[PDB]
């Protein structure tokens, strides 16, 4: 394995199978939104799945900065164990795109 | 036929599910509006558990037919129509919404 931590605002290499359908699924980014503590204590996280894509549904959220162009899903949140799948650091985004999809999901789960 | 509306309890299998996520049959939380639910066959839920360790994140659950806890930590977007998830009943507006409350303090 690895020392690797999740931090808030990072993107991680991760495997969401098995899905039951319409979940995004496979190998693919995830933008983590959890703190540092809560993903090293209880070795869980959030995160949004992401992919290259994008077919202009609402929730979707661009992310720049990547090797491959794709969006993040905003309404997609995903609870996971990081550390009992594998989490693998693949890079960072930047604070405005992590903005957007927190305040999408408190747009989501707000009503 | 149902659809599951926000603030209702319902029930679905979480499986398959892997590490400390909360796997098999159990209640859960839908935080999403009903229209979402409708179109995209999804929704934002957050798993019930007999079982309250205590946890900061907990949120009790009171006037169901067993007393648990409702897990704001976790909060899954899943395929409600695919598993088939039915309606167990409704939480109380305080519990959907200090669950909203804790989730969003986990974010935000």
């Amino acid at each position: 394995v690895s020392r690797y931590v999740p931090d808030m605002g990072d993107l991680i290499w991760v495997d969401f199978d098995p899905t039951k359908g319409s979940e995004q699924a496979g190998h693919r980014p995830a933008v983590v939104l959890s703190p540092f503590m809560y993903n090293n204590k209880t070795g869980m996280c959030l995160c949004v799945p992401c992919t290259t894509q994008s077919k202009g549904y609402p929730f979707e959220v661009v992310l720049s900065g990547q090797e491959r162009d794709g969006v993040a899903l905003a309404d997609q949140v995903k609870s996971i164990a990081w550390r009992a799948r594998g989490a693998t650091k693949k890079g960072t985004v930047a604070p405005e795109e992590l903005q957007l999809i927190k305040a999408k999901i408190n747009v989501l789960i707000g009503h």
